């Protein structure tokens, strides 16, 4: 069995390589990538998203959120309060201000030294879940604009021809700002480009090892887990490296720079955050390995944690007998 330690991989794909997007995730999974959970991918030397970020000021970030946290330092939960709309240019003059830039710090890991004891004490300020892109058009390769989508998977591997569309989103960060533990929609992959900017810093549980967080998680906020069986799907809980080896949970860790992509997979769950002012594009895919794993996702029904359009497809095909209760926690 190839990685059985479920170690990070980090693939350095040549520009031949770099051509099939497929053929290259089939690739990483014969190596054993996905059983991390996680891998990075850095792109060759020849290749490049776009020409410049020289003009992206202008973009508007319509509803800015305030993380504001509850709990203690290693264990919280963050709310979203939402902000009046501002621009890319207003948002990264807002991240270098004195109120919210990194601290002065000596590497990756003082950093996160610094995130873990302070993080709960500030309030940070995301632009998530943008739909866009700023990968150029005549970008062939990797371009998360143009992929495969998984409703043609689905009618590919299935036979069954569904509604729904698969666009990508952007991220504008800033210290401090926080992505909570979970999966993604459907247990499905994420593949995540770190345009510009300073790093990201990615924690991840294998996906043969994410009940362990499962358990962990509803005894470290009971009465989350009294109101929904699958409240990680709020994507609001944190949990810190600490508290997971104390708790013997399985988990990696490690930090994307700028120009490198990430990629999630199957039921792998993950957390992070942001060094300072950048801009993450990232969209879910599937492959067909993915089938069986949307067949056995667990739902949210409770109401909390409300989707896109495109997963009422989803959930009506692989999983009939959860269908009218998942669309009861939709309306
Ligand atoms: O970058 C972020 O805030 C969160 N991204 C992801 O969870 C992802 O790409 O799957
Ligand atoms: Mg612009
Ligand atoms: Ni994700
Ligand atoms: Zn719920």
């Amino acid at each position: 069995a190839q990685n059985p330690n479920c170690n990070i991989m980090i693939f350095h794909p040549t520009k031949e390589e770099f051509n099939d997007f497929d053929k290259y995730i089939a690739y990483m999974e014969s190596q054993g990538a996905h059983r991390a959970g996680l891998a990075k991918i850095i792109p060759p030397k020849e290749w490049k998203a776009r020409e410049t970020y020289d003009n992206i000021s202008e973009i508007l970030i319509a509803t800015p959120l305030q993380q504001v946290a509850s709990g203690r330092a290693g264990v919280f939960t963050q709310y979203h309060k939402k902000k009046k709309a501002m621009t890319v240019g207003e948002y990264r003059h807002l991240a270098n201000s004195k109120k919210y830039q990194t601290p002065p710090h000596q590497n990756f890991e003082d950093l996160e030294r610094k995130y873990w004891k302070n993080r709960i004490y500030n309030s940070p300020i995301y632009g998530a879940d943008i739909s866009g892109s700023l990968f150029d058009e005549n970008t062939k390769q990797w371009n998360l604009g143009h992929l495969g989508t998984i409703q043609d998977l689905l009618e590919k591997e299935c036979g069954v021809v569904i509604e729904g569309v698969n666009t990508p989103y952007l991220y504008f960060g800033m210290w401090k700002t926080t992505f909570a533990w979970h999966t993604e929609d459907m247990d499905l992959y994420s593949i995540n480009y770190l345009h510009l900017g300073e790093p990201k810093t990615w924690y991840v549980v294998p996906p043969e090892h994410g009940q362990r967080l499962e358990r962990l998680a509803r005894e470290l906020f009971p009465g989350s887990s009294r109101g929904c069986g699958a409240f990680l799907r709020h994507k609001v809980a944190l949990i810190s490296p600490t508290v997971l080896k104390e708790n013997g949970i399985p988990f990696n860790r490690i930090t994307q720079e700028a120009g490198e992509f990430m990629v999630t997979f199957p039921y792998g769950y993950h957390a992070g955050f942001n060094h300072g002012f950048n801009c993450a594009e990232a969209i879910n895919f599937a492959t067909p390995r993915w089938i069986d794993y949307g067949k056995m996702a667990s739902q949210c029904s409770c109401g909390e944690a409300r989707v896109t359009f495109s997963m009422d497809a989803f959930v009506r095909i692989l999983q009939p007998e959860r269908y009218d209760l998942w669309k009861r926690g939709q309306d």
